This record gives structure tokens, sequence and C-alpha cells, in this order.
């Protein structure tokens, strides 16, 4: 039960009529975050819930306060392209939202690998990394060799043609793992960030 | 440079006579040496050559040197969904000790079977890290991801079969819900043990 | 001929304007539902076929009266989670039409195994059992094991990325049918429900 | 506990020295015991070991103890397509009969010559199941699947060979359209013949 | 240059003010059949080429006098359910528009095979028969093993879930070619017609 | 019951007691047997069983019984890609003669050479029927497509590699756009013959 | 930093509110060429960007002065259809803005291949030669074999069915690199002329 | 006719007693005479036939007849990125020294340890083109080609493993970012030299 976590709930299925219902029974109890929260979902509740805060770029609406950190380190969100933020933002809001203090090193990507060496002791002064990538899906082997904290690698579904959707950064990311490296499934930013979050509060 | 793992040899690609070559050029560590996937004929043919390693016969591994006390006073526990999941959880298992962690095995235990997983459940709340293995039946790590509220790494084990070769293990882990999972590659429950020995040192 | 079936168009593909042509053909002889029939052709043919009703969620109408249960025994439907009704109610809203006693167990997925033994008696005293479930498709798995009646299983296509639209609990669900479990296709709710109604009236 | 099944083995993942371990450790049930996937260089590893033990070639099972009569009198019937599905067809056959069930086999009946089907088209209807087994084509399930009113279970088979390793078949099943056939994995024939035979005994 | 067939402009990708600038070019010469023609582009188009006609469900316009029958047969166009008549009249209009006799045999599927049974001399008397379904693709089987000239089998891509648009029947139809069979791409009604056209007159 | 064409046996599955058994089952036909897929090992096997017979060792066909004369004077045109197609052309090639037909061998002239395919145009274009069999480069289908005004039949050749084992010749080929091409299954000259058989002799 | 090259965006998840903002940061120093900018977008830059230039058919836009061919040669982009016209300009005008000739040989497809022989010396005479193709894919093997100049191929996702938007073409492609050809990704016009600009400015 | 490059022989399909005929039929070309894919029991059935014949082992390569200097002072860089890639990467080697490039090789560079990669980085960046060599981990085609500004052919190799025999690897590469990269087939090293050399020699 009281096991420390937030409330999480899969508002993309969800009506907009429905998560007032869903928000206002646990209101009582417990912050409220809910995940892919469509702009237009989030317009037709504000003022039915005139507390809840929207994080555009990330799909995610916050009702309740999100807490300071109670850990004394950071996370690490590292981006490979700019094409990724927004599901970059939904692992770094759900990431503060569980309490977890979140340094952002966004488009660092390898087609400009000095980026990422100008960065890389920020990555490496995290207790954990979270590693967002499309297309080719390199970064996260790239730094899983470079750091020695826990990388947790997140394939995105930017990009064209081949990218199956997020399936080459996916299959890319899985193939480097005997570099201490998980992998979510593609997109998945608020999952890999729950596991994050457990991680860092140890 | 000094991060305290021990050595690692892939051994799969690497042939007797060559093996020998690079375990006696790190014969002054006083760190131990983790060989994996080691094919029991490979070990006969240097069981001359190093007369005190040891041979785990189902993980395929062989440690050369003193193992030293636990890091740690956690334990990493080791689930797996059916037998003919033995040998790669217990190269997780070898490894995650191996690396300084002590590893608590939970076997067989398949949602077949449910029961089973509640009569090791105390167990397997009680370690700060679980590595669920399973083959056909990978709904093991959804139910266990659901039921802990600390990191699942989840290995997908090829067992050939409408399992595609355990690539709907791989794809099923990938889409479980329980958060809290986190998936390495298919088999490789090395690198599983490697970031779950990360994990559980921190 | 008279087999004791009602009537079943594909509504899908089918016009508004064709489907009171197919009812009022078949108006004069035999309950007649339809499936897959969307809420902007429910509204097209309110005036023009004024007896029907339509279940929303379910997207089905039926022109008719649904019989009584013919049968004394009940059909179990059960779910995974929420957003797995829809396709709940296409099989719950056929198996009604076919004659059956249906009870309802929804959202009880295994991310929450303990609402699933909450009704673990109910699905026992079912003749026969629906699970529904998608991303992982675990819960199919779940139940097979528990329970000693025919279990009918549907994937259906909820979640994102590597769910590839259903298959992944497909192929989870294949792969647990030596627990007593057959699978019908991604989303057919009516289709296991059509076997489900056979199954019961025995 | 007590649900009248008989023991099942799965014996292509067991040894034989293992075999003769939980058989005789269950020799006092009274209850035949049925031993599935055993290849027949295991099974003369044991004739001497069982003497009495009945072995079903092109089955690969082997069953141990005394059959007593028919559960229910109906039977179910057994649909083959070809000559290559004969093994997982008699996985089913001898399945279904050691667990308490009088089977028909009704063999080679592919439509490529439809009118073997219509020969035996009245044994098919008499049955209470009706388990259809088929390789390349397929298409078989569909067929009789919309000449029966009783429950249809289909099996795919791997036959190897633009049927990608009996993947079409099973895919083919599944998109079925006779509404009444529900689809194992491949090669399966017992867990069909196990759903089976619940079907039948109710 | 004169081998004696009609025009074919791919009217998917073009404008509509780009087709009538490809008939108004080739209008002095040679009749002229355009194929996937949506229903938005002939409406703009029937001022500018006032002579040409629209066959709505074919999605086809021609411009020009189709021919009479110079071959003094028939091909037929078998169909197995309804929502197979659009790419079904996209071969039977471009058959006819080539010069060729039509006899159409639409709704006779597998799941009510009597259908089939009534309409099977008139595809017997063709001398190619076009056979086009979806889902199960089962018909295509069916008919070549019970007809003697050639079959031509056209997938089409309705239903649902793992019909994977068309995949399924595609594999079905190639499975049954050892009986007379050659399978042209999914949905292409047109390409079928064109080979069975060839056939037809000879 | 008499369409004139000769007993065809599917000598893979068959075995070579039991081979024999159906060719002298038929042996009062005047009508010759046509055994596919023999491999060289079975025919030494019946070599002493029937003296008389006649081996095609590359195309793995038996034939036994007197050839008479061909039925029609026209000839189907056999074209290969590749040396590494000779085996699946020469099945096609041996069964259309068997069956009747004259046939024109022209192999070799894959597109990489193209100036050989123009070397032997003027024999293709003067064949009733032509089929075409490629491996890794099926894009010869579409040329030879492009050139004829004839029936094409394409047949995929496998051959191990990024050609996936056939299955992109098999997707290439349906997807050729010299619309009058059809397409057999992977391997399947037998049955392209079948077709281009009946082409030919109408 | 200054190895000659103009500036390229991702134009196609970036916003046009954004595009101004990365064109006007850069805008100081150095040509600036942005791909995939739909229509919908230039327009609302129009204004803000006034000097930028729009090709339509190809989605670039260009602001800056496109250099004169700095080479004495030209690149020929080789085209199969007209569909493929659109990832063809975005090809011939990233050649053109990176300061190369380029000669265009569009809707010269096998399914007419004398069309291809009338320009086969232009194609010859460039240095580079970029094909693009789609369905079959066919061209890029039938220009390899008769060019001995490096060719790039782009397969491009147009057709219908089994094209897989683009992976036949792709595939078919790949299986034809031994006679002089590289592939890129599906429909990267931009990305094969950027190599190709670098092949011809050596 | 003549455009300078040697004879190419691909002997994986063609027999040691075949090699050594179309060998000695060129013996007076006074050019040299490349045999690709020659497993090492081929080459010891010729040593006799061709003493002078050098074999290289790794690379399955036989070369008959003197290598006269380099053609052109630049060299290709064959970049490899683990041992497993030796063999592939010694294909391209040989065949590039060959056709008359000089060859620098730089081994073993994986983005595991990427400090190995900026140490012969100079190397790299110094060639006129790079062949980029790389199995499990793809993903060094896109660090290598963001840091040159040369032309790069990716090579992806198979090495069995959810890798997916290569698959992978060819779908990272095509969906790499570092512009300036182009993919050649699984495994077909010759053909990236082949494309190689000629960029090379321009
Ligand atoms: N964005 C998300 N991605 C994946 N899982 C999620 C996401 N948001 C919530 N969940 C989980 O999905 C489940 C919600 O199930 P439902 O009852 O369908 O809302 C819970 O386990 C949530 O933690
Ligand atoms: N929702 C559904 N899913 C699958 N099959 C269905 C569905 N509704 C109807 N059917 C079946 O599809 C067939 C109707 O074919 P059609 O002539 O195309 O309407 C019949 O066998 C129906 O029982
Ligand atoms: N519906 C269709 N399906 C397939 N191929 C078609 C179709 N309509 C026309 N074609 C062929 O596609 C080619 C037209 O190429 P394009 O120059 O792109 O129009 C010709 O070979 C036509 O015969
Ligand atoms: N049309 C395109 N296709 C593929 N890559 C592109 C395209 N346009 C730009 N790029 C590359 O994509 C990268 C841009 O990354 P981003 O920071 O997400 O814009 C650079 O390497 C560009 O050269
Ligand atoms: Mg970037
Ligand atoms: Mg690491
Ligand atoms: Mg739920
Ligand atoms: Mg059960
Ligand atoms: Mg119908
Ligand atoms: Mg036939
Ligand atoms: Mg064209
Ligand atoms: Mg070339």
């Amino acid at each position: 039960r009281r096991n420390g976590f937030p409330e999480v709930i899969y508002g993309a299925g969800k009506t907009a009529t429905q998560i007032v219902g869903i928000v206002q029974a646990l209101s009582q109890q417990t912050p409220i975050l809910t995940t892919r929260l469509s702009a237009e979902k989030f317009a037709a509740l504000q003022p039915a819930l005139p507390t809840a805060v929207y994080h555009a770029t990330a799909q995610c609406m916050t009702v309740g306060e999100q807490p300071a950190p109670k850990t004394p380190g950071y996370i690490a969100v590292v981006t490979a392209g700019t094409s990724d933020q927004p599901v970059a933002e939904e692992a770094a809001v759900t990431a503060e939202t569980f309490g977890n203090r979140v340094e952002r090193v966004y488009d660092v990507g390898v087609a400009g690998i000095h980026r990422l060496f100008a960065k890389l002791d920020v990555i490496r002064g995290a207790r954990v990394v979270i590693v967002i990538a499309g297309m080719e899906g390199a970064l996260a082997s790239v730094v899983g060799g470079l750091v020695d904290k826990p990388v947790i690698a997140v394939p995105t579904s930017v990009g064209y043609g081949t990218s199956f959707q997020g399936m080459t950064a996916l299959l890319t990311m899985l193939n480097s793992c005997a570099s201490g490296i998980t992998v979510v499934n593609i997109d998945n930013g608020f999952g890999a960030a729950y596991s994050a979050s457990m991680v860092n509060q140890m």
C-alpha cells in the first residue's frame, strides 16, 4: 500500500470525463501523475481539476505537489536528438514527480559525438542514467561503455523508413546490455523512469 | 580504472589455448576471473592447465581465483520460470555471486502452478534486486513486477516452440505492465546480473 | 438452418444504408446482432430501424429480443484492464444475445493480482471463461493454471510500442494452451463468445 | 485436487532415467499415466523398466496403466488435412482417449480433394467436438467450421515450404471465418485435446 | 506497340489535374482505363473529361468505348464475401475493358460452402477463373481443387487483427498452387485481370 | 475424371518402398507417370524395381512410361536467372514436358549481364507462356514481364544470403510491375508448369 | 568545422516557429537546406524568412544562394516511375544545393526498358548515379550491371500491398551490390545525395 | 570492355574442378584473378593445380597472378567493430587490395571501448573511403560516419544472438544518422570494396 509511490493513470485510452472521475476518486488519498495526456484532454479538464499542472512537451499532468528530492543524488536523462525530447520529458517529469533530482543532457547524439564528451562527467556523476534515442539507437551503446552506473535505455519511434517506428533502436539497444544496460519498451519514458527512481532511491 | 569488478572472459568466441593466455596474463590480480559460456568440452581442455579453477556445469562459467566475502549484505534474487531456464538463470546467478553479491535462487515458479510463486514470495520481496528468467511463459516477469517494489531485470530465454526462439518472451517482457521491469536481451543472464550487481551495491 | 443461432452481420465494411437493407431482408425471419457498428452508423440507422438497441462501449446493435438464459449456468468474461472493455462487451453482448447468462469480472490484471484472487471463485463457477487482455497477455496464463473449465483467451490491441497492435498478447496467450486454453484472433470478442456459447449450452 | 484427469508427463525435456522416476512415483494411482513427445529411442530405453506400458509410435506417447471405460458417451472427432499431419493428429487423438474420451479419426480430407471431406461429414457432424489439424492447407479448419455447429479447436502444424514453419497455418486459422473455431498453438495437439476433453465431458 | 491492349494509368499517386493531362495526351491515339481513381478525383475531372464513365464500387474510370467480347468464352470472377467486391470490380471492369466477357459469382465464401457448389458449374464453364478472398483465403484452395481451368487468386486486405492487411490470404493462397493456381499481389484486381485477359484470348 | 493430365507423385514425403506401390498400381494407364522431388538416393533404391524409368538428376523427377507426342505445337519458355536456379527451373521444365508441352529452355540470363537476355529474346517472345525462375535477382521477372505480351508465371527460388531464404524473391515478384506476371510460391516449379501447361493447351 | 558542407535541419518533427529560430540562429554564419518541409510549414514561414525558396515537389526549402558547380562533371539521378519523383527531387535539390551539377533521368522504369536504353549513355557520363525506384526495385539491378561508375540506390515507399512501404525495393536493391551498388534507407533521397556529392567532388 | 578491373570468381557455388577451369581459361590476362568465398578445403584441392596462387585464410579468397603496383596513392580504410568481423572485413580488405587499392586496416575498435576508436582516428580520417564492418554493435558505422567527411560504406555482418542473424546490423546501418554512410547487404564485404575501389580511383 504505502510504498512511497505516486499514482499512475494510463491516460491514453481513458476519457477526459473519466480522468477527472479517477483523480477525484483518489483525490482524498495521497501526487497524482497522468501519462500520455493529450493537449485536447487537458483543456477539457483544466477547470474541472483546476490545481493540476500540464507539461506540454511531456504530455503529463500532475495534480498535487511534486516532492523535494528525497535523495541527495540525481538522475541523468540523456537525449540523442531534439526529436527525442517528448519521451525524454515524460521520463524527466515522472522522475521528478517521484522525488528525484534530474539533470537533463539533451541533444548530444553520436552524429556530433563531441557534444556528448562535453557533458560526459555530468552523466558519470548521476546515480542512474537514462539514455533516450531514435533512428540508429547508437547512443546507449556509447554511454554504456563510458559510465559505470546503471544505464536504462529507451528507444523512441522517431525518424522514418526502416526505423519501423522504434524497432531498430530497440534492437540496437538490446544488443549492448553486456556493458551494464537494460532496456525498456519503445517510447516508454515513464517506464524507464520508474525503475530509475527505484535505483536512485537506494 | 578501478571500479572493483572482476575480470570477464567472453569464452564463446575465444579458444581453449587462447583462454589460458589471458587468464594467466592477469594471474597477478588477487581479484577473481569469471569466464562465461564455456562449453563442457572446453573446460576439460584446460582442467590440466588450471587445476584450481571451478566450473559451474549448468551455467557454462569457470571461475579462477579466491572469492572474497560479499561486498554488500543485501542479496539478488534469481527467479526462474521453468527447468529449461536453469542454465541462463545459472549464468546470471554465478556472475552475480562472482561480482560480490549474495544470491538467493528461487527456481521453477512459473504461473502454471502459481502457488509455487507465492510459496517463496517473502524471499523474492526481501531481495534488493530481482532477476526474472523465463522462456515460453515470459508472463512471469509481469506477475513478479507487480508483486515487488524493487527493481526487476527480465531475461527472455530461447527455448525453440511457437515461442519464435525466445522472441516472444523478449516482446512479452518489454510489453509488461507491472511498471518496474527492465529487460535485457535474449539469454544474456550475464549482463542482467552485471546491471543487477551495480544496482545492489549502491 | 434452424440451429438455434442468431444472425451476425460483419457491420464493419458495410454501409449504414446497407445494414438496414440486410436487417429488413431477414427481419421477417427469426434476434439480429451486428458487430463492429460505429456510433456514426447507428445514428444514421436509429430511425430507419427504430427497435434496435445499441451498446455504446461494445459497438453492437441488436434488433430483436435477447432471449432469457436457456442454460442454468453462466459464462465468466474476465478483463485484465479497463482499456480491454470494448472488446469485452462485444463478447459479453454476443454471449447474452445468444442466450447465455454472463458474469463480468473486469479490471483484474496481473499488475494487481490480488484483485483476481478476490473474484477467483466466481470465475471457477462459470462453465466457460473468456479471458481478455492486452499488452503482456499474462492474465490468460494465470487463469488457465487456476481454473479447470475451458478458457478462451482474446488478445486485444491496446497499449503501444512493441505491442504490435495485439501481437504480443496473442503470442503470450498461444504459449499456454497446455493449461486448457484456446485462443481466438486479436480483438475477436465476438468470435470467442460464439465458441463460448456453444460450450456453455451443452 | 481431484478433477479426474490422468497424470501427464512432458517427455520432451525429461530424461529416460528421470521418466521412470516420476512414473513409478505415482504407480499407486489406479489412474492412467500419459507421456507425450517420447521419441522412439527413449521408449526402447525404458521398455525393460516398464514392460506393461503401451507406446503409440506416430504420436510419441506412452501410456502406463489400465484404461477404464470412456467417461461420457459422446466422441471427439479428430480431422486431419494430410498425411504429414498424422503425428500431431495422433498426439491429440491418444491424449483425448487416455483422458476418457471416445475418439473418431477422420484423416486425409484436405480441400484439394474435398469430396473426401463430404464422405465422412456425417461422422464429423456427429461429434461433440472437432479437432482440426492441418499443415500447409490450414484452410481446412474454416471449411469444417462452417459445416459443423459444434466447437472446433484448430491445431496448426509445422511442415517446413513457404508455410514459414507452420506460422501461416496458425495465422490462417486465427483469421478463419466459420465463427466457431478456436486455435491452439503450433503442433500442440495435446493441449487441443486437453481443451477438447473438458468440452466433451460437460 | 499495337499489341491490342488498352492504356493503364496508376491513378493512385497522380493528381486529378494530371490525369486529364495524361488522358488528353493519349486521347488522339487508341480505350483508356484508370485504376485506383478516388471518388474525390473523378468529380474534379467529370467536366474536364466529360465522356469518361466511373464505376463507383470499382474505383475505375474508362474514357472510350469498351469493346465487345472478342472471345466467345467468359472469365469467372469469384468472390468469397461482399467486402471483397471493390477489388472484384477492379478486376471485372478491367477484364471487360480489355474485351472479355465476365460472369460474376460474388459472395460464395467457404463459411457457407453450399453457395459455391450452387454456382460450381458456371465457374467450370469459364476459360479462366479469378478467385478473390480475404481473411482466411480458403476459397482459392477450394476452387483450385474443383476446376481444371487456370485459376488466378487475388488476396484482399479486408478483415482485421492478424489479417496483416492481406498477408494471411496471400500466404494461404500461395500454399495451394500445386492445384493449378497462381497468385497476384494483395488487392491487385487489375493485375490478375490482365493476366486473365491474356489467358482468355488464346 | 479424364482431363488428360499424367499421374503425379509427390515423392518428397513418400517412401521408396511406397512409391513403387502406387506407380505399379497405375501401370495400366498407357499415360506417363511423373514423380517430383525424388532424391538421387531414392532413385537408386528403385532403379532395380523400375528398369525403364527415366530420372532427371538436376530436377529430382522420375518419369515412368512412354511419352507420346506434344499435345499442342506451341512451346513453354523456361527462363532462369542464374545457375543456382537450374534445379527448380528443371522441375518446371520436366513437368511441362511430361504434361505434353514443347519446352524451350533459356537459362542464365540475369539482369547483371542483361545482354544475355536480349540474346534469346526472340525465343522468349515466341513462347505461348513464360516461366521465369529467379533467386536473389528476382528483378528478372519484371524485366521479362515488360518485354513479352504473353502470360508470365514467376517462381521465386530460395538460395539462402540476405534473400531471407527466397522470401525477398517472392515479395519482389508479387510487387513486380510489368503487369502480366503471376506468381507461384517458393521453389514450386512443378505447380508453375502445371498452370503453364493448362495455359499453353487452350 | 569548415568542411565545405551546407546545413541540414531534419525539418520533419520541428515546428515552423522553430525552423525560423534554427535558421535565424545560423543565419549569420555560412546555404541552409531544410528537408521534409511540409507545404503547410513553408507558408507559415514564408514572411518570417522571406529569402528562402521552396521546391514543392521536393519538400525542400533553401535559404541562401545555391553554389555554382564546383566540379566539372555531373550526378545522374535516375527514376523508375513518376511516383518516385518527390524523393528524386529531394536528392536532386540537395545535390544541387551542395554544389553538384545534376542531370535528371526520370520515368525510365523496367516496365518499358527501352526508355532506359534511350538515356543509357547520359547515365554513363555521370560520375555517380543515383537510382530511385519503388515496387519491384528492379531498376537499380539493371543499371548497376550496365554502368561502371558508383551507383547509389534509394528504395521508395510507393505502390501498395506487399510493398511493405518500401521494404521490397530495399531488399531487391541490397541483393545486387556485387555489381557496384550501395543502398541507403527507404525514401532517403537526401542521404544518398550526400554521399553522392562526396563521391562526385573527388 | 576494358575498365581495368581484375577477374572475379564467385567461388562459393563453383566446384574445385570447375574453378581451375576458368582460372586457366584466362591465364593469358597479365591481370590478377580474385576468387572470393573459397573454403579452406577447396584451396587444398587446387593447391597442386595452381602452385603459385596465394590464399588468404580468414578472408576465403585466393589470388592468382602478379599484383602490379597500386593504381592510385590514396588508401581505403577498413574498420572493424570486433574480432568476429575479421573474416568479412578481410574479404573487403583483400578485394580492395587486389583491385589496386592501398588498404589500411583498423580492426577491433567497437564503441564498447571507444578510446580504441579515437586511437586510430587520424588514420581513418586520412582515407579516401572508409568501409565499416560491424556485427552486433552496428552502431559503429554511425559513430564513424559522424567523425569523417569521406564516404562510408557499411557492411552488416551476421553473427547469430538477438542480432537476428545480422538483420539488426543491416537495419541499424540503414537507419544511421551521420549522413555519409551507405550500406551494402549482409556479409558482402566484396561488393563493399568493389564500390569502395571505384570511389577511391576517381
Ligand atoms: N505511460 C505508461 N506506459 C506504460 N505503462 C503505464 C503508463 N502509464 C501507466 N502505466 C501502467 O499501466 C497500468 C494501468 O492499467 P490501466 O488499469 O489500464 O490504467 C499500471 O500498471 C500503470 O502503472
Ligand atoms: N466481429 C466479427 N468478427 C469476425 N467474424 C465476424 C464478425 N461478425 C461477423 N463475422 C462473421 O463474418 C462472416 C460474414 O461475412 P460477410 O458476408 O463478409 O459479412 C460470417 O461468418 C460472420 O459470422
Ligand atoms: N492498379 C494497378 N496495380 C498495379 N499496377 C498497375 C495498376 N495500374 C497500373 N499499373 C501499372 O503500373 C505502371 C504505371 O507506372 P507509372 O508510370 O508509375 O504510372 C504500368 O506498368 C501499369 O500497367
Ligand atoms: N531528410 C533527412 N533524412 C535523414 N537524415 C537527415 C535528414 N535531414 C537531416 N538529417 C540528419 O539528421 C540529423 C539531424 O538531427 P536532429 O538534431 O534531430 O535534427 C543530422 O545528422 C542531419 O544531417
Ligand atoms: Mg541532434
Ligand atoms: Mg555501464
Ligand atoms: Mg487495470
Ligand atoms: Mg484450465
Ligand atoms: Mg459472405
Ligand atoms: Mg485447378
Ligand atoms: Mg513509369
Ligand atoms: Mg556498376
